[PDB]
């Protein structure tokens, strides 16, 4: 059987996608393969290491490089997780370098072969993300709670979710939970500013990712607005609550939802995000209304809600490693 070896930057450990991603792919390919996750490559086992799957093809970049040394021509696969394929791999040598390396280059959405140069195609496989499923919750009608996770940085945008929270300052019947470190400088100081003011808005920090996953259940909806994904941990995780989804209409998000996904707001307009929480709220009503517009996001998320199912991954997966070692 082959020896997987999956490189991850993020810290071990860390309530992260980066992290959250290679341990998953490592429990889905554990019955067909020894794996281990490694923030770096080569280390003392490196020698029965005969695939590598490596997050990010600008922060593995020097581990990419290695193993294509090491192994030229043969059993890299290299991840693009998000900032990488959507700014990295225009201008930066070392996210180049490792495209032209790799065996086969893995986006995380549909979408993601559009942003790699034509030379690059043939060698992109999709692997959609998945996560467990949770029971979708009857929800109440009194007030629609909102909420939006990311550790704060600039990717993620979170100003216009800011922005559009602070349109709403005034509405009792609306609220905003924002889950996420600090992070970035600035941005947590705009955050807990914003929650002096708004009441409505609550800037949470970090949470652990077991209480995440309840408040993405418990929230009517779930408000992403960030500049670029690769394919958002937190909308799989929504899209699998029964919770919906508004987000910025950029390809990792769209590569999510779909093409008709009537949930979209331009990126970076606060207005058109707060003008869709409004008609999100005015839908809300009894369980013998009909035609909200939360009810036509649930329908639309139910479709897309196969997508992240652990065994389609894991089969997606296991023609992946086929293909690094045949
Ligand atoms: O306070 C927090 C903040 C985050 N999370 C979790 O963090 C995870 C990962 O978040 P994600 O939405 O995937 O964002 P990033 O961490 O930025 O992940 C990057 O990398 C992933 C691949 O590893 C890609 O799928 C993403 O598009 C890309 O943004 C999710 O499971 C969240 O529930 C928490 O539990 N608590």
């Amino acid at each position: 059987n082959p020896s997987l070896v999956i490189v991850s930057p993020a810290l071990p450990g860390a309530n992260n996608g980066n992290w959250r991603t290679a341990q998953r792919w490592k429990a889905l390919l554990s019955p067909v393969c020894s794996a281990r996750v490694v923030q770096q490559w080569p280390d003392a086992d490196a020698s029965a290491d005969t695939v590598m799957l490596a997050l990010h093809a600008r922060r593995s970049a020097e581990s990419i490089a290695h193993w294509a040394h090491a192994h030229p021509g043969r059993g890299l696969g290299v991840v693009l997780t998000g900032t990488d394929l959507y700014q990295d791999i225009g201008s930066d040598p070392q996210a180049q370098r490792s495209l032209q390396l790799a065996q086969r280059l893995v986006v995380l959405q549909a979408l993601g072969a559009e942003a790699l140069p034509p030379e690059c195609r043939a060698k992109a496989r999709v692997v959609y993300q998945s996560t467990s499923a949770r029971a979708e919750l009857p929800k109440s009608a009194r007030q629609l709670r909102a909420v939006m996770v990311g550790h704060l940085r600039q990717v993620k945008s979170p100003q216009t979710l800011f922005d559009a929270a602070r349109l709403l300052c005034g509405r009792e019947d609306i609220r905003i939970d924002h889950i996420g470190d600090a992070g970035d400088a600035g941005l947590g100081e705009l955050a807990r500013a914003l929650a002096s003011d708004c009441p409505g808005y609550r800037w949470l920090g970090a949470l652990p990712h077991a209480q995440t996953r309840q408040r993405i259940q418990r929230a009517h909806v779930l408000v992403h607005t960030s500049a670029l994904e690769g394919g958002a941990h937190v909308i799989m995780e929504a899209v699998r609550s029964g919770t919906p989804v508004l987000a910025s209409r950029v390809p990792g998000n769209v590569g999510m939802l779909g093409n008709d996904y009537a949930g979209y707001f331009p990126h970076g307009d606060a207005a058109a995000l707060a003008a869709l929480l409004e008609a999100c709220r005015a839908g809300q009503g009894s369980k013998d209304r009909a035609a909200g517009l939360l009810d036509s996001l649930r329908t639309q998320c139910a479709l897309r809600a196969p997508l992240f199912d652990p065994r389609a991954e894991q089969a997606a997966l296991f023609q992946l490693l086929n293909e690094l070692q045949p």
